[PDB]
């Protein structure tokens, strides 16, 4: 579906996050071979990244905004679960997610199809 809320997530939320200076590690799926993490996919069962979310927005994959919000959430949660507490990537994820939440607080409240 195209909905008012999904449009907002695309044009306001994703727009802001995608261009952020800390976004780069999250713009494509985690490549476990490249990063040297043979257990990544053993620990993280549902990988997610902003490249995938952007494409889903662009291709009208989502039926409701809440679905897209859960993908954003999964991407951040994966990061917090996998990485060590002191890893810089955790700080970068937190920074992005703060913007995610700030923007989500201003999303249109009633979802309507277009
Ligand atoms: C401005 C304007 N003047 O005439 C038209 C037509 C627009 C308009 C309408 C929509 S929408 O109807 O698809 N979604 C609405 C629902 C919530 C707010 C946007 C946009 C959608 C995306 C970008 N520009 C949009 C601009
Ligand atoms: C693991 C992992 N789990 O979620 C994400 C996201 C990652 C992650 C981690 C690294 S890194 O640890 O090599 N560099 C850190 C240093 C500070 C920036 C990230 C990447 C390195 C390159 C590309 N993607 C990366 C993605």
């Amino acid at each position: 579906r195209v909905t008012n809320q999904l449009q907002y997530l695309h044009k306001v939320v994703m727009k802001a996050l995608w261009k952020h200076q800390f976004a780069w590690p999250f713009r494509q799926p985690v490549d476990a071979v490249k990063l040297g993490l043979p257990d990544y996919h053993k620990i993280i069962k549902q990988p997610m990244d902003m490249g995938t979310i952007k494409r889903r927005l662009e291709n009208n994959y989502y039926w409701a905004a809440s679905e897209c919000m859960q993908d954003f959430n999964t991407m951040f949660t994966n990061c917090y679960i996998y990485n060590k507490p002191t890893d810089d990537i955790v700080l970068m994820a937190q920074t992005l997610e703060k913007i995610f939440l700030q923007k989500v607080a201003s999303m249109p409240q009633e979802e309507q199809e277009l």
